[PDB]
């Protein structure tokens, strides 16, 4: 079939920046987290490794990936696949060469693909602002972010769906450690502090001759996995244009949907979500500014020099959006 063969050319990029996701989430049938996830599996020997049998893995999948809602503009199963294969790429960085066993791997991509799982659209602060049950539940307190592993985590129950049914339970317990510290650090309120430490890393930064880091306990190696998933998760202004440009116009129309909730009930309408009082360019300026270029630039001393292209692409694409500004 010609729509089977031109999906499997274009997941032959899965080791590249710039993986034309939007095109093999509508050659997939919308299951692009589900192929992604597959493929990157088995690249990595994943199924052989942790005995995954293949069938359970995409039943799971599957079932991950319907858990992400069709009707949200950006967190949804299309924007999982791309922080899963853009986690996928940053795991593969020659100065983290060896560095994490192949139990960190599959935890930094199996939190990836569940970071945003069941995703209503809306963002922590307005769950809280509209006494929601998920806010209730969680205590005001990475509201989200407990609630996309609570579902990730539970959806392993459902029949066929156990994919680490053949790891050890010292493995499954530290697996499950680490994906809720990863996921966690994707709340958007510890971006600064996850950033200041990150800082401090890279100043006391050790490294062979090779310029490989040495990463000795676990405090350090899960900050690096923790700070990767969140430029991952942060890693559209790094795309190229037109990648990025989608995801702006995926983001905006979720944020006005948002604002559209909170004019009709009276309340104050959030940054970039009033769709009467917009300045998409101008916030997209700002936030690679205030936010993923500083992020960015730290991760590239991290691993200097091998994010320098991605650093290039960030910079060339900040300059285009401050063009479109009169
Ligand atoms: C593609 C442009 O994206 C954005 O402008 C943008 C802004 C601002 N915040 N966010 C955003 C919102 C919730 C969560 C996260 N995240 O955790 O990375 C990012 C995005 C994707
Ligand atoms: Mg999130
Ligand atoms: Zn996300």
């Amino acid at each position: 079939t010609e729509q089977e063969d031109v999906l499997a050319k274009e997941l032959e990029d899965v080791n590249k920046w710039g993986l034309h996701v939007f095109r093999i989430a509508e050659l997939s049938g919308n299951r692009p987290l589900t192929v992604i996830m597959h493929t990157i599996f088995q690249e990595r020997d994943l199924l052989k490794t942790f005995k995954i049998p293949v069938d359970t893995l995409i039943t799971y999948l599957m079932t991950l990936e319907d858990h992400y809602h069709a009707d949200v503009a950006y967190h949804n199963n299309i924007h999982a696949a791309d922080v899963v294969q853009s986690t996928h790429v940053l795991l593969s960085t020659p100065a983290l060469e060896a560095v994490f066993t192949d139990l960190e791997i599959l935890a930094a991509i199996f939190a990836s693909a569940i970071h945003d799982v069941d995703h209503p659209g809306v963002s922590n602060q307005f769950l809280i602002n509209t006494n929601s049950e998920l806010a209730l539940m969680y205590n005001d307190s990475s509201v989200l972010e407990n609630h996309h592993l609570a579902v990730g985590f539970k959806l392993l129950q459902e029949e066929n769906c156990d994919i680490f049914q053949n790891l050890t339970k010292k493995q499954r317990q530290s697996l499950r450690k680490m994906v809720i510290d990863i996921v966690l650090a994707t709340d958007m309120s510890k971006h600064m502090n996850l950033l200041a430490d990150l800082k401090t890393m890279v100043e006391t930064k050790k490294v062979t001759s090779s310029g490989v880091l040495l990463l000795d306990n676990y405090s350090d190696r899960i900050q690096v996995l923790q700070n990767m998933v969140h430029c991952a998760d942060l890693s559209n202004p790094t795309k190229p244009l037109q990648l990025y440009r989608q995801w702006t116009d995926r983001i905006m129309e979720e944020f006005f949907r948002q604002g559209d909730r909170e004019r009709e009930r009276g309340m104050e309408i959030s940054p970039m979500c009033d769709k009467h009082n917009a300045s998409v360019e101008k916030s997209q300026v700002g936030f690679i500014d205030y936010i993923v270029h500083p992020l960015w630039e730290t991760w590239a001393d991290l691993v200097h020099p091998d994010a320098q292209d991605i650093l290039d692409t960030l910079e060339d694409n900040r300059e285009w959006y401050q063009s479109t500004i009169p």
